[PDB]
């Protein structure tokens, strides 16, 4: 029942309860852990209504009121009306902030109460995604000093009525094959930008090519819109030692919007719903930089440093990515636009950690996801034990679109 | 039931049935994963089932199953737990159980070379003195003038639980920690609970950063004794860095052999609770956990310093970049000292082609991602893009209490 994680570098134990409100399962069993795979009716909606206004009116401190019964026969009445019901403005915002809250994979959640709820229930078409959109990168930009924010457009109803951003972020590079074999841009989005293109978008056919957005409203065919440039805020990438740092022709953008999850609260599930923080930077300068399957870079960096590439054993590969991390930093920092280190982050989400821990009882947390890519044990989530499970409302993964859409 | 798994930087993806053989339990369940924690006398009753699944698997291995020699060792077996409530392992048994306890080691990276484990015999051993013996003879084996190779020396298996041998070392060769009055730690700081007790069982400390601890072993339950390794046995290495000459001022060695001695391996339901095995190390082993852990030697300031890093924000990356060079200079040191050493990439590259030629043989590898990838530079390892499938199988090591805390005293 109770459940205890410790922190070998520290000491500190924590007692965990909170996993005992676990509904979803994890993949694993008694007899298997898959802790490292990626992706491991009017009765069914009901109960799940309830568990959810359940923890919301027991937050607010009147679970067993009259203003929280009377939400569920009101909600019962709805549900055995339309088959579905709607959220109250109060409901949405604290099942967003929430599912943040629980999204286990996240190293940023010390954040999780300070999140601006854009409900755009209320939209009907893909032009009118298109301005939400627009808005909420403007917002969140606020000019580099970033914002956290969702904007949630119109939930499920029979499931051919969806709405949907097609972009896995709403600002990404283009992606193409070349009559080389290789590939110009960001290979991990090839395949959407063949889509694009095959949607009639004029590809510029450069490296950091800013993708369109392609928006399906309400289960129809989905439309390009270029994103205003001005509204996406890059930086250029440049080294605070090395003057040939900046001849890479490297930048990235500021603003980090994943934009193809389903958000689920109360059993009612959000297909669009667009969010946004502010980069850890080993996301760019580890991963999008120096993932063999992204833009590759280390070669090429490891190669102007003048290192020794014969044997892996001098470690150019360890040298070129610290240099690459400190100048993705550098330049974020020196142009104003908001960004946290590994360091600074995970020292955070421990401190998160604990404040969960007393006041919920636990954190789920998912150690493969939560420690960075780069210099593991020197960060002190490394050393800290994680219990992790699924708690509701949260953020899931959905099919790519394209797989499921009907034309 | 047929799992897939993905490496997403290849797209390769392979099927385990070798999950199903599995008995043993995880910790996970279907609500709760359990992946990053580190720690998640038997009766006939339960150890001939034990034995005959063992022998199974071992008769089956050599292409003997069902065999009139199959059938006749079960039998044998069988009338020996009968008669005095345990079993002893042929030769043949114990070399393939050992070597299986390593193959099925799902944290252990450097499996590709579970087949070359030279075993060594050692339940004839009665004596504290006939350990310290069996154990020189590994260290010299295992060290073979720098060119290392595996080993492992298995002592007696329990009996009644009240007999057991033990090694009171964690590994063979160790530094010794000093708490100082005023509260700072002189050596290595895993190693000071330990290192009171050698020193009360009368070890005389020269009290220095890398005084190599001396052996404390227990034969058959009785209390254990204290040993020094013949200091022309154990193999160190300065460390330098081949473009930072003020490196070797440190005063920076590291001990060649890594060799651990506190699991025990269970194999057919026989439990060996001493079985110090070794290999060759991994140089972040050394580099980033050894040396730059906050609760280990902690040089990463030291080095930072040195190297006249900005220190005032996390955000220059000082850290991160001394951690490099520091791991830069443990491998240069063991490769022009010409003693075994694998980096980080080339073992995690190696790991891959292990995991994929089992999953082909085999029908699976059970491997823990937590562990398998290194503690620097992770994504840039081909580990890091690999799922994997953790689960428990037979023979095994398994972590036991520090016998401080269970043994009981006769004076
Ligand atoms: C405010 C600053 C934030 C930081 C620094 C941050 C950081 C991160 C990082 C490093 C990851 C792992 C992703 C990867 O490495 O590929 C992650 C995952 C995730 N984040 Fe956060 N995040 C932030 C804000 C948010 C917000 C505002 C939300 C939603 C409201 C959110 C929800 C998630 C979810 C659902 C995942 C898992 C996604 C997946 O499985 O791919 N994060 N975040
Ligand atoms: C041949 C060279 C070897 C290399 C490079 C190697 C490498 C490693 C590494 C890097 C770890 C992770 C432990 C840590 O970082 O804290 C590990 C763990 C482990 N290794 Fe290997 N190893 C080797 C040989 C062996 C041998 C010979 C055995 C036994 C016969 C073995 C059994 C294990 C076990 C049981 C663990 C788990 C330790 C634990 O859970 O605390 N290894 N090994
Ligand atoms: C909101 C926010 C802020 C920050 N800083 N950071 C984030 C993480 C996103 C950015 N950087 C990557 C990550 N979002 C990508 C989610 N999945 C990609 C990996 C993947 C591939 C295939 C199948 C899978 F199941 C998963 C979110
Ligand atoms: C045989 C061999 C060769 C190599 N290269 N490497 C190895 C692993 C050992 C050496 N370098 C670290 C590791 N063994 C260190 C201690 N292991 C137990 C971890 C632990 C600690 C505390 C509580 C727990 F539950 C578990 C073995
Ligand atoms: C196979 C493995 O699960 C996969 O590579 C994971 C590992 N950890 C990760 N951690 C983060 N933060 N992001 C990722 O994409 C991944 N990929
Ligand atoms: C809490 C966490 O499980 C613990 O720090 C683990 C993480 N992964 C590891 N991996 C290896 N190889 N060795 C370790 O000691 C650890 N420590
Ligand atoms: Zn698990």
């Amino acid at each position: 029942r109770f459940l205890k994680v410790k922190n070998w570098e520290t000491d500190v134990v924590l007692t965990d309860t909170l996993h005992l409100k676990s509904t979803l399962e994890t993949g694993c069993t008694e007899h298997i852990c898959m802790g490292s795979i990626m992706l491991p009716t009017k009765d069914q909606l009901f109960p799940l209504a309830k568990e959810f206004l359940d923890q919301y009116y027991s937050s607010i401190k009147r679970f067993g009121s009259k203003a929280h019964m009377d939400r569920l026969e009101e909600v019962n009445k709805e549900i055995e009306s339309t088959s579905t019901y709607q959220l109250k403005d109060t409901e949405l915002i604290y099942g967003a902030k929430h599912a943040w809250r629980n999204a286990s994979r996240c190293v940023g959640r010390i954040q999780w109460s300070k999140l601006q709820v854009f409900d755009a229930r209320d939209c009907t078409t893909a032009h009118g995604m298109f301005n939400y959109i627009c808005n909420h990168v403007k917002y969140a930009t606020n000019k580099g000093n970033l914002r956290s924010a969702i904007t949630i457009f119109p939930q499920r109803t029979d499931g051919k009525h969806d709405f949907r951003v097609w972009n896995s972020q709403l600002i990404r590079y283009a992606g193409y094959k070349q009559p080389d074999g290789s590939t110009l841009g960001d290979p991990a989005n090839v395949q959407f930008t063949e889509i694009c293109i095959q949607q009639g978008w004029k590809a510029p056919r450069g490296r950091f090519d800013v993708l369109p957005l392609l928006l399906q409203a309400n289960g129809n065919d989905p439309e390009l819109f270029q994103i205003p440039p001005e509204l996406v805020l890059e930086v250029p990438i440049r080294h605070p030692k090395f003057d040939w740092f900046k001849d890479l022709g490297l930048k990235w953008y500021g603003l980090p919007a994943v934009s193809n999850m389903l958000l689920e609260i109360g059993g009612l599930e959000f297909s669009a719903c667009p969010f946004s923080g502010w980069y850890m930077g080993t996301e760019i300068g580890v991963r999008d930089y120096c993932d063999n399957s992204r833009y590759n870079i280390l070669e090429e960096v490891a190669k102007k440093m003048d290192l020794d590439m014969r044997k892996t054993s001098s470690l150019w590969k360890d040298q070129a990515l610290v240099e690459i991390n400190i100048a993705v930093l550098y330049s974020f920092q020196s142009d104003k636009v908001t960004i946290v280190d590994h360091h600074s982050a995970t020292e955070s989400f421990i401190k998160h950690m604990e404040n969960e821990y007393r006041c919920r009882g636990g954190c789920p947390a998912d150690w493969v996801w939560i420690v960075p890519p780069m210099s593991g044990s020197i960060t002190p989530v490394f050393h800290q034990e994680m219990l992790n499970y699924r708690l509701t409302p949260s953020f899931e993964y959905q099919p790519d679109p394209w797989n499921t859409h009907v034309w």
